[PDB]
């Protein structure tokens, strides 16, 4: 579940800025309007065709989608086993794939491979600390205090002597100081970010916005 939502978060992030939200993003990306809105955000550009404003029945959603799936492969933006049909049906995997796909281009590919970069990233502003996944590491919280002191000393001044077993509170405290401080969204919660279950994926989208 984790992962839905945190994409979730991180797409009504980008679709503030058009007046835009995801609920359910199992439908409310399947008249391709809202993907549209998504990728020009992201891409900062506008698509290459005249797409259909109203899709009241399914082929202008699928010419929607398509319009969409067009421009990421012009920008030369990988896609992996995607097709119009996958997202106008409704299709959540594919669906969630789509939008990691996006998140690894615009927000980690972009600003060796994307995962080794950002982890190298982490590593570079925690040298003290023996970085090396994405899910383990951050469960107490501390690197996240850690990370948030590096990016601005003073934030998470203690992180260092911070107790262990009480990570969403470590957690919380290092992601609201991000929050009010370095303008990070939290697209991923305390509570699921310390969850013994959270994949790297999750992790990554959050910390990628560092």
């Amino acid at each position: 579940k984790i992962q839905q939502n945190t994409f979730t978060r991180w797409c009504n992030e980008h679709l503030k800025c058009v007046s835009k939200r995801i609920a359910n993003l199992q439908t409310d990306l399947s008249d391709g309007l809202r993907l549209i809105a998504l990728l020009e955000v992201l891409s900062q550009k506008k698509m290459h065709r005249k797409h259909n404003q109203r899709p009241t029945f399914r082929q202008m959603q699928l010419e929607n989608v398509s319009v969409a799936l067009e421009f990421l492969d012009r920008e030369s933006i990988k896609l992996v086993s995607i097709d119009s049909k996958a997202i106008v049906d409704g299709n959540l995997k594919l669906i969630l794939g789509l939008i990691w796909t996006l998140i690894l281009h615009y927000s980690i590919s972009m600003p060796q491979t994307p995962k080794q970069r950002l982890l190298g990233w982490i590593q570079n502003k925690l040298p003290q600390l023996p970085i090396t996944n994405f899910s383990r590491d951050w469960q107490s919280g501390r690197a996240l205090g850690a990370l948030v002191d590096s990016c601005a000393p003073g934030l998470c001044p203690d992180w260092d002597s911070w107790d262990a077993s009480k990570p969403v509170t470590n957690a919380r405290e290092a992601m609201q100081q991000a929050d009010d401080w370095l303008g990070i969204p939290q697209v991923i919660t305390p509570e699921e970010i310390v969850d013994p279950n959270v994949d790297e994926h999750s992790v990554m989208t959050y910390l990628s916005q560092f």
